[PDB]
């Protein structure tokens, strides 16, 4: 019985920690040079935030970020990891001669014991669309170990939302679902399921990158301040929007990306997953509208993106939007945990 | 609770039925024309095995195989399905005006109650490498409903294994593993994890197709007779082999494929996933040796492939092989549940 277990269906947790138990998965994240290189730079260039300090690494995986904290001179790093990756992290701490400075604690950060409070918490808890995984709440939970006035790296996260037009992506959903619109598939009329097939595809956020020319308005930003936020703040995330359209066309949905900032004593370093920046393993995420909206340049597209946390380590997404000048409206429900990994 | 839940981790079962509850997944199987067309032919060309008979469809999915039994004149078909796909199958039965003949029964075949015994059981229970999923055991379990001298479609299954040489595949996997050979990844020594990393990558069976020129010896065949086997026969599957090498070179592992036969009263119909036959959504499956074996034409490669059923709806594979002429041995352990889907 913990904060984690009460928040999470055991079946989801098992699958989740199995996934991170593979060295190939740790390797996928490590190999993202923009990510891993930026974390390293953020920590090393802010060396005074680490020199002789006590550090907590929330979800250490291979231990990579803890090693950077050590390169920056930290005195003691508690590296907490809930998957079977904890044993491999331990092998690396030993082989890198760091047993006196990095202590791997196997288990959930919501369940383990730390022997002292820490000066700074480091973590990479970001899912696709930022919020997938609900590991941001683990990272916030971890502040129970933080000395008053302690820091967190990353310090803040921004999600960006912007409307897009992408007629080809939109038409691809019907193309796929029209498999079911056959009156005699081997003698069987499949047609009655075509609607259900359309709904299935539209419920999947599309994880992939895209050309910035699809974007039809300046993005709106929603910020989580990790120093100030409480876990409960991530249970219901309401993002209102009021887009002033830069281009006329059919709006087929909303595009999402995120940035995080490491606000150190020496400098602020940003890690961005924006479509204007080099590609990362996070890509970007698009949520389609099953009913597209016509807008002309100068119109306002208003509505809300509401994310409601669920016990499958993710969110139910509800996007409602309207063009203010016409009143035409579109309402959409998506299951963040089960997206379309279109980049594959 | 049931035979099923006793042998199945809940976390595995949830993920498994979630996978099959997607229309897109049913479509993937349905669209395999060799598979679906062969099933239809097996059923329709053996019409006297269905005409005025009672049928059980184990894991009906969309209902496709039940429609084929109805086409062949079956009096009653019980279509059992444990995923949420059952609700879509009922929609199709109504829209195809077959409410009087196809009765969908939601639930596990191990847990439902059927109104009567059946003349014939149809299913498509084959996983990749035949044995993945442990659905063969559900199919065998279902014989509790089979009338004396009832039939099974498919009736028998043959797994084939043959040694192969494929330096490119071996090096592709080896190269991924050797990320963990780096002594200074961002200044961190990962090398102590090299052995673990090689073990992990080589533990993954490789699902994809290949040119038959890679095969180094005639296949060994192991047959499961579905009419005769008991579910317990599938807990421990031991396949000895003695290959008479036809070509000299490095044996990089064993290649696997399978055929099933529908042995009806009118004719036998074969469905094959062999690499000498048109490609199916099953592809083929290769288990690599991390330590390849050198063999000369005329040598014998002998050993055992042992499959031990596990609670994750799959098998722990051990392959021990040796070149008899030199005493060169290779021992390997593979996790069938977690393969490398190389064909993507
Ligand atoms: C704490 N966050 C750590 C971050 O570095 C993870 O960043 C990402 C970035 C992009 C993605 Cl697409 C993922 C990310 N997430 C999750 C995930 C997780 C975790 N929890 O729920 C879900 C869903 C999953 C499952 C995931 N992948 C499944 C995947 C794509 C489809 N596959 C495939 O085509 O193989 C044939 C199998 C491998 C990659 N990727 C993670
Ligand atoms: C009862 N057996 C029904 C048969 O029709 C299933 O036949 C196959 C044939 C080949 C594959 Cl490679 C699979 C088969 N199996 C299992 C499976 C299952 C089920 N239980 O444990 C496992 C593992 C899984 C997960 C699975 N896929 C994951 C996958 C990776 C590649 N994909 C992709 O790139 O785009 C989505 C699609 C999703 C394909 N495919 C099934
Ligand atoms: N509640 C929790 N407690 C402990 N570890 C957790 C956790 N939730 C997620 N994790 C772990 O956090 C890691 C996130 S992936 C990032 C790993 C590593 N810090 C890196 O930057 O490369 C995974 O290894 C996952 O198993
Ligand atoms: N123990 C069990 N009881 C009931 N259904 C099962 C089962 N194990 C697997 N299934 C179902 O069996 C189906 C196998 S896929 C084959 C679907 C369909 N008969 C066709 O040939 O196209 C899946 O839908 C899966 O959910």
């Amino acid at each position: 019985r913990s904060v984690f277990s009460e928040r999470t269906e055991e079946s989801s947790a098992v699958q989740y920690f199995q996934f991170y138990g593979y060295l190939s998965q740790q390797q996928n994240m490590m190999q993202d040079y923009v990510r891993t290189g930026t974390y390293q730079r953020a920590i090393l260039q802010n060396h005074t935030d680490f020199k002789d300090k006590i550090v907590l690494d929330v979800g250490c995986g291979s231990g990579i970020l803890s090693f950077f904290a050590a390169q920056a001179g930290a005195r003691k790093i508690y590296a907490v990891e809930a998957s079977t990756m904890a044993q491999h992290a331990e092998v690396l701490v030993k082989s890198n001669n760091l047993t006196d400075r990095i202590v791997v604690i196997p288990g959930k950060v919501e369940e383990v014991s730390l022997p002292e409070q820490v000066d700074i918490i480091i973590s990479e808890p970001m899912g696709y669309m930022l919020f997938n995984e609900r590991m941001l709440e683990s990272y916030l939970h971890a502040k129970k170990y933080l000395k008053p006035s302690g820091n967190m790296f990353p310090t803040i996260g921004d999600v960006h939302l912007a409307p897009f037009t992408d007629e080809q992506l939109y038409m691809e959903q019907f193309t796929k679902a029209n498999f079911w619109y056959q009156p005699s598939f081997h003698g069987v009329d499949l047609s009655a399921l075509r609607g259900a097939a359309v709904d299935e595809y539209f419920r999947q956020p599309v994880v992939d990158t895209f050309d910035i020319r699809i974007l039809m308005a300046k993005s709106v930003k929603y910020t989580v301040n990790f120093l100030e936020a409480k876990e409960g703040d991530l249970h219901r995330i309401e993002i209102p929007f009021k887009f002033h359209m830069l281009h006329s066309g059919l709006v087929h949905g909303l595009a999402f990306w995120f940035d995080v900032a490491f606000i150190g004593s020496i400098m602020t370093v940003w890690l961005s997953t924006a479509p204007t920046e080099p590609l990362t393993h996070w890509y970007q995420v698009r949520c389609l509208f099953q009913s597209p909206l016509f807008a002309k340049a100068g119109d306002t597209l208003s509505g809300t993106c509401l994310l409601i946390a669920n016990k499958r380590q993710s969110y139910d997404i509800s996007i409602v939007a309207q063009v203010d000048q016409t009143g035409s409206k579109s309402s959409n429900l998506l299951d963040l945990k089960n997206p379309f990994f279109r980049y594959t």
